[PDB]
């Protein structure tokens, strides 16, 4: 499997970390898969690259 | 946070169901996110439509 | 540009085709690009393939 | 719904802040949805991580 | 290396098993890469999903 | 067709150029497109974005 997860900058690289082994092993529980086959890429967005409802997620 | 997860074909609904909310806990627990704020969305790929190594992963 | 839409399944060709053709124009517009170097790719999910704070959009 | 809009770098801020709403107006028009559950990601690429043809969208 | 290649549908499963080793290969051979590590995802389009300048690839 | 390629970041210019024709070429070749329809969208990873196997592919 295969995980793409869009965020919003400002994490810390202790937090993006963790997120990838968390995700890494419900993926791998979830699906009854060896974790070692399992690949998470982290894309941060700028604030003002993300819009909600039309407006940028900054501003909300 | 909006994560998209690729997986292979085969999966029962259970499954698929346990894997969006045990992933959207992952995410919403790693970065302190609101749980609400989390989504998930799940992408089939044909075992035909996957590579590995220049090879389907249905002959790996 | 390129766009890739995710929307749930359920829609007419119909509808398809204007959302096709009303987002093309609005990338076109504000960027004061050239329509017909605008690219829109529509991907359907299912019902099931789709979580919102950890939970089927189905159900909720 | 939701879009991700791949564009070359260079816009303003402006351009990407009306990219972002008429876009929004759009997907919300065409389907009918409510316009705050519209979600768009713009994603900048780098003149020189761009082919057309096989060649750099910077040099043609 | 993850590629992920948009095609549109309507290609046998020679056409695209082709397409996912010659893919793998020239990536491998650009990077100097090992071509095990390079993955592979094909995500076909129905022709009503696909939009150039705002219309159909279908009927065009 | 539109392919993204996702690379760890470290490369150079010249061989990301070539990466991006040589694609190209293989894209056209196996489903017998003509090379300029063909749009290639390279996108870097930090080292520290992209998890196997739940951990950092830069310590492991």
């Amino acid at each position: 499997p295969i995980a793409q997860i869009h965020i919003l900058e400002g994490r810390s690289d202790e937090q993006k970390e963790t997120l990838i082994r968390e995700v890494s092993e419900a993926i791998s529980r979830s699906l009854d898969a060896p974790l070692t086959s399992v690949r998470v890429i982290i894309t941060e967005m700028a604030k003002g690259h993300f819009g909600i409802g039309g407006e940028l997620a900054s501003k909300v």
